[PDB]
RNA sequence: GAUCUUCGGAUCACUUUGGUCAAAUUGAAACGAUACAGAGAAGAUUAGCAUGGCCCCUGCACAAGGAUGACACUGCGACAUUGAGAGAAA
């Protein structure tokens, strides 16, 4: 009962929208705040620069 | 005005104003009240040092503290294919 007592585990663990053209727009801050903040964390770091700008020509350009 | 001296005529003295309101709700601290939640290190208890800034307070301080003051990410990818089979478009 050595393998078993590991995989038990596992299964265990594994067991366990917008409107208005306002309310958008808070969405669409809050998701700004959050990547200008990894950016701060993170002077470099090119997986949270690259992503940042195809996030904003999806929504403006 | 004062001193010389023809009643003319001299001579001395020369442009202020430290103002973020011209009369205490609506133009210069926030803290406090209340509610929730309620303190790092892979059992539980536990000292700490750092680390990085668009976070900051105490401090004469390039001492030291403030929970180790608090807060802190980790998919992508500069895309090859092989060889076979099936499908739709030229
Ligand atoms: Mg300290
Ligand atoms: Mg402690
Ligand atoms: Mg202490
Ligand atoms: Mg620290």
């Amino acid at each position: 009962x050595x393998x078993x007592x590991x995989x038990x585990x596992x299964x265990x663990x594994x067991x366990x929208n917008i409107t208005d053209l306002e309310e958008l727009q808070e969405f669409q801050g809050r998701k700004r705040k959050e990547f200008e903040d990894a950016i701060r964390r993170n002077r470099l770091a090119m997986g949270h620069w690259m992503r940042y700008g195809q996030w904003e020509l999806d929504q403006k350009e």
